[PDB]
């Protein structure tokens, strides 16, 4: 599924992401943008024989399970399969697990260097919320 704006943004504030450990909605609809430009069935192989799949690219390196990612954890308790659903329950619990990890969403690379301390709140902005 790909997603509208104002739709994610709908999606993720009734999943509890707004405003979680501090995070504004447009922080999360941003990171969403620039990992996957909204596109639920999102993949992208790392260098390390690692993947991230979903609407917020989740690796599999420590947060789901894909079967090919050597030496890695599945600290979602999740198949890497169910962050590709157009359904995001299991995006944004998995979220939730990684934002609360130390590093708060310099997690997502992307978000450090697209979305840090940018005008967030434009993500959102003529959304009905
Ligand atoms: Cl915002
Ligand atoms: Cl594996
Ligand atoms: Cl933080
Ligand atoms: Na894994």
């Amino acid at each position: 599924k790909v997603f509208g704006r104002c739709e994610l943004a709908a999606a993720m504030k009734r999943h509890g992401l707004d405003n979680y450990r501090g995070y504004s909605l447009g922080n999360w609809v941003c990171a969403a943008k620039f990992e996957s430009n909204f596109n639920t069935q999102a993949t992208n192989r790392n260098t390390d024989g690692s993947t991230d799949y979903g609407i917020l690219q989740i690796n599999s390196r420590w947060w789901c399970n894909d079967g090919r990612t050597p030496g890695s954890r599945n600290l979602c308790n999740i198949p890497c399969s169910a962050l590709l659903s157009s359904d995001i329950t299991a995006s944004v619990n998995c979220a939730k697990k990684i934002v609360s990890d130390g590093n708060g969403m310099n997690a997502w690379v992307a978000w450090r260097n697209r979305c840090k301390g940018t005008d967030v709140q434009a993500w959102i902005r003529g959304c009905r919320l």
